[PDB]
């Protein structure tokens, strides 16, 4: 194997770089894995399926136009360039290598499509016909969108979307489960916290947030317990960006944000899939929670979990490793049937005031085909009212005592209308045993004399009974 010889390929750091700074990809390609027969697709603002860097790659089954209902994804040509996002994160994933052009996608012998949906009003529907397109031939789905980063809202999939969620991960891909790449929002800014965007909190959707080149928390990204892993992105002028496909078959260096790590990603995942096609979605994130990495990502709350790996809420477990995941992939065990144990926590309505705990041991499921001894996903799915929803913070400590945040203040939510059986999801308890106490916490951080009720609390803990590892 000989190492891209395209003309910015040197200056695709995140790949190309020699100094531990990066995603381990060449690693991946000696080993023989580039993406041959993977097929991902960009569910964005359109792809420009004639671009010298796209057109060997492209796949027309990968694609569709769901905002004016045709098969040609092709973008709405303005002279702002608003529709250039889909051709960006279509380069990232599936750009062609050795052909003098631009740089190469991570996964370059990919193919690659596009849905346009984000170009016109955006839907239940339109969202469901996006993640539902062509599920036996399309085995990644990359996306960043989601609800508005004002770090005021609270939203996620509504039922058509959320119906294309649980059909794709079930029958999807011949029953081994579409794998939804999912960014984990750009709402940094707005001190916007990312379990309150469904999307990213679902458990269906493998998510990914940002680092910096000099490995930092970028402006725009925001923390959660719902993300699973990192990939490099932008940060600030002194540091690169990610180099790719522009619209009117042109390069750009610097695309930018959390929209830029998913694609990254995706195209990682599809090395993975070439290396073992027999891999299932929830296989995926297993090989993510033990082949990503820390070292070097800066973060003042890692934090080690019940079975001793490292966990930020800004990273996830850490930055995608490709050598790794290829590597780990090729003589992996499918992991058992998902158990689903449901606990419902209260007995009475709580008054939350200025700070409320819920303590309570759980059995997990003792005795019942549902048992679980393994975690993956965790849910707190609260019901509750407060007068300021964004003066709440809420923490979940798991019975190996891993503190997950669910929600970190918000200071521009200024909303009445609480949670309705929102479920806030952590990935931070995953392998761990969930026999045992846990705790929810619940504070005002606000000197106001706020106040509320939680109504309900159910523990919903996925995972298995089989299969643990020794703890790293
Ligand atoms: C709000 C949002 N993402 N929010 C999130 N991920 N939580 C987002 C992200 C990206 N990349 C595009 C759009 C567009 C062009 N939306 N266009 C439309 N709706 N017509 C919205
Ligand atoms: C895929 O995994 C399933 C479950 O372990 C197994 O029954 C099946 O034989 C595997 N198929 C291939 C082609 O490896
Ligand atoms: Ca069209
Ligand atoms: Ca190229
Ligand atoms: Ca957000
Ligand atoms: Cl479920
Ligand atoms: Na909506
Ligand atoms: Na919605
Ligand atoms: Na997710
Ligand atoms: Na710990």
């Amino acid at each position: 194997y000989q190492e891209p010889t395209d003309p910015k390929f040197p200056q695709q750091w995140y790949l190309s770089g020699v100094t531990q700074r990066d995603l381990n990809v060449k690693a991946a390609w000696a080993q023989g894995y580039t993406g041959h027969g993977i097929v991902v697709s960009i569910l964005d603002d359109g792809i420009e399926k004639n671009h010298p860097d796209l057109a060997g790659n492209y796949d027309p089954g990968a694609s569709f136009d769901v905002n004016d209902q045709d098969p040609d994804p092709q973008p709405r040509y303005t002279q702002m360039n608003d529709n250039r996002h889909g051709t960006r994160c279509a380069g990232e994933v599936a750009a062609v290598a050795n052909n003098g052009v631009c740089g190469v996608g991570v996964a370059y012998n990919a193919r690659i499509g596009g849905v346009r949906m984000l170009d016109g009003e955006v839907t239940d529907a339109v969202e469901a016909r996006s993640l539902g397109l062509n599920p036996n031939h399309i085995h990644i789905y990359s996306a960043s969108w989601g609800p508005e980063d004002d770090g005021k809202t609270v939203d996620g999939p509504a039922r058509l979307a959320e119906e294309a969620f649980f059909r794709g991960v079930s029958q999807g891909r011949g029953g081994l489960g579409s794998i939804f790449v999912w960014a984990s929002g750009n709402g940094g800014r707005e001190h916007d916290s990312c379990n309150c965007d469904g999307y990213t909190n679902s458990i269906y959707t493998l998510s990914i947030s940002s680092a910096t080149q000099f490995g930092n928390v970028p402006w725009y990204s925001e923390a959660c317990s719902s993300t699973l892993a990192t990939t490099y992105s932008s940060g600030n002028q002194n540091e690169k960006q990610i180099v790719t496909t522009d619209l009117r078959q042109k390069c750009t260096e610097s695309h930018t944000g959390t929209s830029a790590s998913a694609p990254l990603a995706a195209g990682i995942i599809a090395l993975t899939l070439e290396a073992n096609k027999n891999l299932t979605w929830r296989d995926m994130q297993h090989l993510v929670v033990q082949t990503s990495k820390p070292a070097h990502l800066n973060a003042n709350d890692w934090a080690t979990n019940g079975v001793g790996r490292k966990v930020s809420h800004s990273y996830g477990y850490g930055l995608l490793d490709a050598g790794a995941m290829v590597a780990l992939a090729q003589n992996w065990t499918t992991v058992a049937p998902q158990r689903k144990c449901i606990i419902d926590i209260l007995t009475e309505p709580k008054d939350i005031g200025k700070r409320l705990e819920v303590r309570k041991t759980v059995t997990a499921c003792l005795g019942e085909p549902n048992h679980i001894t393994r975690l993956e996903h965790a849910q707190a799915r609260l019901t509750l009212s407060y007068n300021r929803r964004g003066d709440l913070a809420i923490h979940l400590v798991s019975p190996m005592g891993t503190r997950s945040t669910l929600l970190a203040a918000r200071p521009h939510d200024y909303s009445a209308d609480g949670f309705n059986d929102w479920a806030f999801m952590t990935t931070h308890s995953w392998d761990e045993d969930p026999s045992g106490e846990w705790v929810l916490e619940i504070e005002n951080t606000s000197e106001a004399n706020n106040y509320g009720t939680l109504t309900k609390f159910t523990l919903v803990l996925y995972g298995t009974a089989s299969g643990s590892l020794v703890p790293r």
